[PDB]
């Protein structure tokens, strides 16, 4: 449809040959060549859409022959172009494919015949073929373009099921729209120089989800089609699909498969570049696995056609054991999750990319640096291409800044345009002259200069854009040009390239090198005028936690080090009394973030404490250490069993009992908490194989699943503790520290219910009784904290404290339990209690902040108001 | 390619050592697959020599026009157009059959490795005709001779193995590569 | 050709014919210049021909079209119509039009390709249907590649343009609707 690719008949015509006799002119469009020998290997050859039950038997030598049978010349261009009867016919020599069952010149099979026009005769006496008529028939094979442009014809491939066949998006590669998206090779090359293996053959792999590395593998493979690699590989190549010829690509099942499997035949025919994109054998197979095409192949497999195909990660598993003998064929690698730096590559290779879309420049470095934490907050999703959506998300912050315009006046809009409403809303009125209530007119003397900077704000992206747009078109279009350089640059061609590419990399490079440094600013942010358009990261960044999670600005505020650094000496603050712990933990703590002695190891306390007493509190403290998150809940049970573990322990079992959670229960939290701390009490009584399920949770506390998943840890942690102790948890006299003592159940309890496993693990700790006065105060703590969360506002105040009730409090405060953590019910109640009488009443929502006069206690609270 | 046995073998043992699970043939036909892999780009023609010294054209190539209209001194850019150029012809020029007669040889060699993949064939063919009794048992395995089909063979990539460009004739090492691979 | 769905424009020429029925009527004239629409016929009203499609604005062609084929000799219910020398009129002319659009066969606006010599009632630029650069030139200025499945909109290329049932957008409630 545009030049070159091909004449079935017509490319052959005077084409066979330059010059020799001159047969390019004859009355025949046969002459150069006649459709090879009488079948189709070639040109409209013997039997084809020309028709079955209509074709020349004899007809290569009358085609040829009126076509060419050549010394009808006198040069080698014996005459101007090639005339003849079919040759000056050459207006409908393309008419071949003109009218009706022709396409275009011509094309496919339909290329053979049709063009020639008059051959064998003009339309005379013979049986030859058919073009857009005599093809009728004929039109399923050697017809059935219905595509004649911007795809080369080559082959013969008539008929077939060309696009729901399959894709190469070498095509889109011959486009480049794809994205060279790079640096994780090797293993292709590897998967490549693996894809060239004798015997068997066909690695495929994968990791995380989803993006298709095959284009990602065929961009080397496009490499190879610019041929990274020996002829063979080199003159392999492939055409994607899976799906599309599913059961829409049929009407049901039986050509379905079949007419890949024919199609399979077709290509298998001494057809170089041919190779067959597979995703997923997954999507393959079924519940009542369907042979799905499949099966035969493994046999099939025996002469030609090696593939491509993904393997998932657990299920790649799932699929490993159900035929080896079917895995006997296709070889099998898998992938790595790149991170970070890899992914900062990326990083660094992107940003054009969707500049080269929605153009924002962007500092972008700590926007990076967004990407691992941002990662680090939805990390479920596939880590570099979730961290590529926050690319997206970037740009969804910047679209978001942008709308129309970027994010100043459609925002000013609110404003400039508003007034420029106020410049014309009030227009007629009853009446508007000098002197009137009707205030329109004022706003036209001001916004003017305003609404003029608009143009240039307009232009700052705009003209910018303008730029720009060449900008992103500029290396594109080299990329186009460099690439119509690399057009053959690959086969040791080189100056065909140069020719255009000379001056052409040091113009539009100049023009970059021109119009890059070109700002126009006041000097307004940086370099340009409107580009990041007034886009910071952070704030889209911190959109990106407005849209995730929010509870910002300590997200803004990350030095999770200083941040701790501090928090430690702060969550002492948040602390309820007992401090070494935290100074424990904190060692922990920051040697935990810190990590930097095992990639593998969390920490655990022996943390040995009192029911909530602490021991909740830390939790919280410690959930509410990491982040904010209070979602962190984590915990066991079954420590009651025997044998149970199923949701109790992770893997439940494989598929085929009760849940396919398989301890998602725990693991779908496993999963969607990279980073926590984990505590069960009853570890004190917990089942001991189930320590020695526990066992494995520790370093080495990575996951199995009931498919076989793994984790890692020191991601999350653990301290899971007991108390299990008396004379020491009841020992009374002492509180932090005394004696040794403590070592005592510690030693024992430890040693004595539990092995070199713990010698192993990590710490070692305690909570310390508690002093009235260290009790007292953490009183209001939490009463204080209560008015807090409160949302609302009137009211909203101090109230009672002094020290009247708080003694009652202590009074009611710990007791050798705890007459501790439960009072804020038996604490609020009373608040409670009292608040509904007058929050009942509510003499004033504010006022208020009192405090209590007050049985034989002399006692019983409520308050005036 | 070429062979060198013994690591094969020794190959062999530590791949059953190094990897037991894969059965006493299989292993190894991993390590006799994944020789041939190591091989396998490692018979791409020069690789690395292929991207690498190729540049010198698309280094000098674009220059010899984007200077002959420059803003630079005048006829200074003819100059360095004319001088690179000058090392883009020459330079190119010492690989420039060099690199060919590598691959040319080494065609010679995948020519002779065709003679290899040749002969055994008809060889086995050869030995198919055995199925045509004794009619054409010798008949055919006559024709075939091999006083010299291999004294073709071994004494054709001889020499090319024989000479060493530097040292270690082919970068393409087409060998057992002792470990390594 | 024309199309299979050529039955509602293609059935006025009987209809034309209906004043009373013919040994054949002629393709001069057919209620396809009516087409569905009683001004200039979809395509010379809008469709096809409305803005470029020369004659036939709203009544010109089709306003004393009806000259030719009213009334019969004697036909109590003998027969309606026939193209005869308009038989093989559009026939190749039909699917000549087409060339490559991404189609599949025979087309009415294709059949609109290259009008004709003189079959109608009107003087523009020709004997040929409304005036110029309508049908194949109009529809291939107009559209390509897409008329519908087997058939399309009767006598004529077709008013059928946006996909049959819309609820809009635009101009939904542009009005405030
Ligand atoms: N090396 C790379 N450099 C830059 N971007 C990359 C790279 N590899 C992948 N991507 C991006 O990630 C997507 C590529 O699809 P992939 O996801 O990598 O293929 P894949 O086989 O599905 O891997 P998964 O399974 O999708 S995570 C595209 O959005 C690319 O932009």
């Amino acid at each position: 449809q545009f030049t070159e690719r091909a004449l079935t008949i017509l490319t052959l015509a005077q084409k066979l040959a330059s010059d020799h006799q001159h047969p390019q002119l004859q009355p025949i469009h046969i002459l150069a060549a006649f459709i090879e020998t009488p079948e189709d290997g070639s040109v409209p050859y013997l039997q084809n859409l020309i028709e079955k039950g209509r074709y020349d038997y004899d007809l290569f030598k009358k085609v040829v022959n009126r076509n060419l049978v050549r010394i009808p010349q006198q040069q080698p261009a014996p005459a101007e172009i090639t005339p003849s009867y079919a040759l000056g016919k050459v207006l409908q020599d393309a008419a071949k494919i003109q009218k009706q069952q022709k396409d275009s010149f011509i094309a496919q099979d339909h290329i053979l015949f049709a063009l020639f026009n008059d051959s064998s005769i003009q339309q005379i006496f013979k049986e030859a073929q058919v073009d857009i008529e005599a093809i009728k028939q004929q039109a399923l094979e050697l017809r059935g373009n219905t595509r004649i442009d911007s795809r080369g014809a080559d082959t013969n491939t008539p008929l077939e099921y060309l696009s729901k066949y399959a894709i190469d998006m070498t095509e889109q590669a011959r486009q480049g729209k794809l994205d060279p998206v790079i640096g994780r090779e090797e293993e292709i090359r590897s998967t490549i120089r693996v894809l060239a293996r004798r015997i068997k053959s066909n690695p495929c792999l994968i990791g995380e989800p989803g993006i298709g590395k095959t284009a990602i593998i065929e961009g080397v493979a496009q490499r190879i089609i610019d041929d990274d690699v020996p002829t063979i590989l080199q003159g392999a190549k492939l055409f994607s699909l899976d799906l599309a010829a599913l059961t829409a690509g049929a009407k049901y099942k039986g050509d379905f498969e079949e007419r890949f499997k024919g199609v399979l035949k077709e290509i298998e025919e001494s057809k170089t570049l041919i190779v067959l994109f597979i995703d997923e054998i997954h999507m393959l197979m079924g519940n009542g696995k369907d042979d799905a095409a499949n099966i035969l192949k493994p046999a099939l497999s025996r002469g030609q056609l090696k593939v491509i195909g993904a393997t998932t990660n657990n299920e790649y598993r799932s699929i490993v054991e159900k035929d080896g003998a079917f895995e006997r064929r296709f070889q099998k690698i898998e992938v790595a999750e790149p991170s970070v730096r890899q992914t900062v590559a990326i990083l660094r290779g992107l940003q054009p990319k969707y500049e080269i879309h929605h153009g924002v420049r962007i500092l972008d470095s700590a926007l990076v640096t967004a990407a691992q934490l941002a990662k680090r907050y939805l990390p479920y999703r596939r880590l570099p291409d979730s961290a590529l959506d926050l690319v997206d998300i970037s740009c969804a912050g910047v679209a978001v800044a942008r709308d129309s315009k970027p994010e100043e006046l459609d925002s000013k809009e609110r404003q400039l345009q508003l007034i420029q409403v106020e410049i014309k809303a009030l227009e007629r009125d009853e009446d508007a002259d000098s002197t009137t209530k009707d205030r329109l007119k004022l706003a036209r003397q001001k916004e003017a200069s305003l609404q003029e900077e608009l143009e240039p704000l307009r232009q700052r992206y705009n003209e910018e854009k303008h730029g720009h747009e060449e900008l992103t078109q500029a290396k594109k279009k080299l990329d186009e040009l460099e690439n119509k350089a690399l057009d053959a640059e690959r086969r040791y061609d080189t100056a065909t390239a140069a020719d255009l590419r000379y001056f052409a990399i040091p113009d539009i490079k100049k023009q970059i090198e021109k119009l890059e440094d070109q700002v126009a600013e006041e000097e307004r942010r940086a370099g340009a005028n409107s580009m990041i358009q007034n886009v910071v990261d952070s704030d889209t960044i911190s959109e990106t936690a407005a849209r995730l999670t929010g509870i910002p600005v300590k997200k803004l505020s990350e030095s999770e080090n200083e941040k701790l650094i501090h928090m430690e000496r702060d969550l002492s603050s948040e602390v309820v009394g007992q401090m070494d712990a935290i100074k424990a933990v904190s060692n922990a703590v920051r040697l935990s973030r810190s990590g930097l002695a095992n990639p593998r190891q969390p920490a655990s306390f022996l943390f040995l404490g009192l029911s909530g007493s602490g021991k909740t509190e830390l939790a919280k403290k410690v959930a509410g250490f990491l982040f904010n998150d209070e979602d962190m809940m984590i915990r066991v049970d079954c420590s009651e069993l025997s044998e149970k573990y199923a949701v109790s322990k992770l893997l439940g079992t494989t598929a085929g009992y009760v849940g396919y959670d398989e301890g998602g229960f725990l693991t779908n939290q496993l999963q969607y908490k990279p980073y926590s701390v984990l505590l069960f009490d009853e570890v004190e009584k917990a089942h001991p194989d189930v320590l020695t399920v526990m066992l494995q949770m520790l370093d080495d506390g990575r996951i199995t699943s009931g498919q076989g998943k793994t984790i890692d840890c020191s991601n999350c942690i653990v301290i899971m503790t007991s108390a299990l102790g008396a004379e020491f948890i009841n020992s009374q006299q002492g509180s932090k520290i005394q004696e040794s003592t403590k070592n005592l159940v510690m030693g024992a309890v430890r040693q004595h219910f539990r092995p070199e496993f713990l010698n192993r693990i990590s710490s070692i700790v305690i909570f310390n009784k508690l002093s009235r006065k260290a009790i007292h105060k953490i009183v209001d703590i939490r009463l204080k904290e209560i008015e807090e969360r409160f949302e609302q506002n009137d009211k909203h105040y101090k109230l009672n404290l002094t020290q009247e009730a708080k003694d009652f409090l202590a009074k009611y405060g710990y007791s050798d339990d705890m007459g501790a953590r439960p009072l804020n019910r038996l604490i609020q109640n009373e608040i409670l209690n009292k608040l509904a009488l007058r929050i009942l009443k509510n003499e004033i929502k504010d006022k208020e902040t009192v405090n209590v006069v007050l049985e034989a206690e002399e006692c019983l609270e409520v308050l005036p108001n």
